[PDB]
């Protein structure tokens, strides 16, 4: 079950931006912590919206995933919100936002190293969730978020957490999925309920695509029918930029699912650069 936050202990700062189907917002959470001291934390607030409140059980779903789960990598849900009409998951505020962000701001600073330490620590927690048979279903940069930045001085590497998948691909409208081409695999496409292990899998290798792509979108020029085409065809994406992890890439979105490499195998790949 979820911790339940009193909406009388939650203050809504700035918008951040949007997700699917919800509005996301900075705030503070006045809590009870260790010892007894009381607190002001920052909160990453995630407000279903109110004209798609039928999805609430999807929206939830996504974050109990991530919670009933505990890992270094993953994101850490403090609690909801039923209070009132509103629908409201609470996450801990990360200090540096989204990878896909970051990748674009700091592109002429990026080196192969740093996103090679990303990569593996991306892989460890997909490792995790393949080794509990659970489906995370939405990995892309984007949900990924860096808690720590790199710094060469004390030889400290980027820290990164994999944030929760928002509304399931089993449950969106077909327009919205085809959109996400080529995060969702072939198989999904063609029928949504194929979500399985090898899923993320596949989008693992488009994600590593946007981390060697300095936060460019893979396909974002074709409009949603060239994507499906682009599927009929059985293309592969570009080799990025940076050609180091095309090999993976590819061999990460291979369009039969049950041979695409299990994650630990893509680790002992990583690690072999
Ligand atoms: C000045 C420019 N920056 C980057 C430095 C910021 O303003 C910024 C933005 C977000 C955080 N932190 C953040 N972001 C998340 O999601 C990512 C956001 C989701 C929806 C909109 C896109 C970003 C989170 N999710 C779950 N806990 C999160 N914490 C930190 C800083």
């Amino acid at each position: 079950v979820f911790h339940k936050i009193r909406n009388e202990d939650l203050i809504f700062n700035e918008s951040l931006g949007q997700g699917t189907f919800t509005k996301i917002f900075k705030g503070v959470r006045r809590e009870v912590g260790d010892y007894g001291q009381l607190h002001e934390t920052e909160v990453l607030l995630k407000v279903l919206d109110k004209a798609h409140r039928n999805y609430s059980e999807s929206f939830f779903e996504a974050a109990s995933m991530m919670s009933k789960l505990s890992h270094k990598h993953l994101v850490l849900n403090y609690g909801v919100c039923v209070c009132g009409d509103e629908n409201i998951l609470v996450q801990e505020f990360v200090k540096f936002g989204s990878l896909d962000t970051y990748l674009k701001k700091n592109k002429n600073c990026i080196n192969i190293l740093w996103k090679l330490e990303v990569a593996k620590q991306l892989a460890a927690a997909m490792h995790f969730l393949e080794e509990n048979t659970l489906i995370h279903g939405n990995v892309c940069a984007k949900n990924i978020l860096l808690i720590r930045e790199e710094d060469r001085k004390t030889g400290n590497p980027p820290f990164i957490k994999l944030s929760d998948p928002g509304i399931s691909i089993t449950v969106l409208p077909k327009d919205i999925l085809q959109e996400r081409i080529p995060w969702v695999p072939p198989e999904c496409i063609e029928n949504p309920k194929n979500l399985n292990l090898a899923t993320d899998k596949w989008s693992f290798g488009t994600t590593l695509w946007e981390i060697c792509s300095g936060g460019d979108k893979p396909l974002s020029a074709l409009d949603s029918q060239r994507k499906l085409q682009f599927y009929e065809d059985r293309h592969q994406l570009p080799a990025p930029k940076a050609a180091e992890l095309a090999n993976l890439i590819n061999n990460c979105m291979d369009y039969e699912p049950d041979h695409r490499p299990s994650f630990r195998a893509i680790i002992r790949d990583l690690n072999s650069l």
